[PDB]
């Protein structure tokens, strides 16, 4: 059956996104609770992309796609429910995440990201707000609006979705397609900042930013100024990662070495997957 309200029950709102209200929901006649992203139709290109990239994926560290509905006034994206909060929230609430938690989180993210790359999918906007905790643990990549297939022109994809429909209503704002595929500058690899396409290697850079931030409480390159932020990313070695509270344990030499391989400005010098998986920080987790 094709009618959203005949298939799902809505409970409380649990979050907000761009042009999006997120609810806890349940498929009728089941005990399967889900997250329901209630979305303005203008977000159809982003939601189409998310579905087409993930619809056949089942992986512990990737939010599972279930259903996609359209009613008179909204799109409804039905995905796996994550109750543990975002990784951004965790980093903001838990001061000085211990290195062993950073390793476990790192193993979650590597396992999800390696799977995505093996499928030919780049996440492109790895960032703490786009990773959610399933419950007490398990990190999941949770937003695929800006993801794409390696080498794909996502701007052109979005324009094609828009063209075939035909969502704007009476809205007059003309938002460039380049604007819609734009991600978080804080986690953008330097070669992408200088104009190169996203790659497996630039995702690995962003992964290195995340691990750095998990341990130290702050991303390695940060400024409220977009031009200051770009100069930092392009020209400044990151400071050694220290816990915000200096009384807590320092980073191991293995952790430091891993971050040095991931935060290489030159992508040809950055760690590749095989070397990354074999790194001693993981303590043979990927043997
Ligand atoms: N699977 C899910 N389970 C539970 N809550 C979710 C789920 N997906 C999204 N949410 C909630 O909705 C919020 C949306 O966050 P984001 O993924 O950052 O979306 P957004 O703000 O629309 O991002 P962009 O950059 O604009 S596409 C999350 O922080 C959660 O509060």
């Amino acid at each position: 059956n094709l009618y959203f309200q005949e298939n799902f029950i809505l409970y409380e709102e649990i979050g907000r996104g761009s042009k999006t209200v997120v609810y806890k929901g349940r498929r009728k006649g089941t005990i399967n609770f889900v997250a329901i992203l209630c979305t303005d139709k203008c977000k159809r290109p982003e939601i189409t992309n998310w579905v087409r990239l993930t619809r056949e994926i089942k992986h512990k560290n990737i939010v599972t796609f279930h259903e996609w509905y359209e009613t008179s006034n909204h799109l409804w994206l039905v995905v796996e429910l994550c109750t543990g909060g975002s990784l951004k929230t965790v980093i903001a609430q838990d001061e000085n995440l211990p290195e062993d938690v950073v390793r476990e989180f790192g193993i979650d993210l590597i396992s999800g990201l390696h799977h995505l790359h093996k499928l030919g999918i780049l996440f492109c906007d790895i960032s703490p707000r786009k990773i959610l905790l399933e419950g007490p643990g398990t990190l999941k990549f949770s937003n695929f609006c800006l993801a794409k297939v390696e080498g794909e022109n996502l701007e052109e994809f979005f324009a094609l979705v828009a063209a075939e429909e035909g969502d704007n209503g009476e809205n007059v704002l003309k938002k460039s397609m380049k604007s819609r595929v734009k991600g978080s500058p804080v986690y953008t690899a330097p070669e992408v900042v200088r104009g190169a396409d996203f790659s497996i290697s630039s995702d690995l850079w962003s992964l290195g930013c995340l691990l750095y931030e998990m341990f130290s409480g702050k991303p390695p390159f940060f400024s409220e100024s977009i031009s200051e932020l770009t100069e930092k990313i392009l020209c400044e070695d990151p400071l050694p990662p220290i816990p915000k509270d200096s009384s807590r344990p320092k980073a191991s030499s293995d952790f430091i070495n891993l971050l040095d391989g991931l935060l290489q400005r030159d992508p040809q010098k950055r760690l590749t997957w095989t070397r990354l998986l074999q790194h001693s920080f993981w303590k043979k987790a990927f043997a």
